[PDB]
């Protein structure tokens, strides 16, 4: 599932990680798990690339990390070199409210797939979560997390 | 509030024996989201008593090591609801079972259900039982869960889970 129609320019802004799911439990469980990354901002570039600004918990404290995502020939598919991942896929977005994406490594998706439901504002959006759950129905997820507003505000976010 | 629906007509005597914790879900992420999390507990056996009480043998990771625990569940007038005083919880709720393959249960603290509700899908044999998971997910549909984990056979047989 990819958004063939994607205009990356209109995803610019602050976002919050509302829910996360992954194929391997160890990718998400612990607060410092490798794919337990909280998105804070998306910054599209003039050439159609994407900077993903996120925070992680590392050694008991928040730390910022920036991931550079390169456009490819395939719509809504970006390539990265971070977190032992090499792809970012944008499944769907309405631009105004929510965006669904996954990260993976092409060489072993079973052992690397993590997807998120992002929202622009720190509120629970059940419409967005329903679309998220529908989209991963066919995906081999073994852990899923969903956050409340206190957590959206308070989890390593500027 | 969190309204629950426990198993009408449960016969606790038929649940005895070995079980494996196949999947877990909780209302509050911190209940489960660490090897050491308070409700990250792996059931080993269910042992109904002649008086209709229930001992739950389990293990969890605590102070660096996999520890054995024994939780005593006292019967109430509802056969599928038991009183406990362990893991900061005060109730065990049996939601459903077919006796022979799977059993779904939860623990909670009646004083703060949103901060305490953790449910599991148990199976009698160390394999991923997909119909058991489907029944677990349906039983969870009206519970406000914010974390769900499902284990594979290596994990079911892995140290602390057996």
């Amino acid at each position: 599932q990819t958004m063939k129609g994607l205009d990356i320019q209109k995803v610019a802004g602050t976002w919050y990680s509302l829910a996360m799911a992954a194929s391997d439990i160890s990718l998400l469980d612990a607060q410092s798990a490798p794919l337990r990354v909280y998105v804070e901002e998306l910054k599209p570039t003039p050439e159609g690339n994407l900077e993903i600004l996120l925070q992680k918990w590392e050694n008991g404290e928040c730390a910022q990390k920036k991931i550079i995502a390169e456009k490819t020939k395939i719509p809504a598919v970006f390539k990265i070199d971070a977190l032992n991942e090499n792809k970012v896929l944008v499944l769907d977005t309405d631009y105004k409210k929510y965006l669904l994406f996954c990260m993976e490594n092409s060489a072993e998706p079973e052992q690397s797939l993590a997807c998120q439901c992002l929202v622009r504002t720190p509120e629970v959006d059940n419409e967005a979560l329903e679309k998220f759950d529908k989209a991963l129905k066919a995906l081999p997820m073994h852990i899923r997390l969903a956050f409340n507003p206190t957590q959206l505000e308070g989890q390593c976010h500027v």
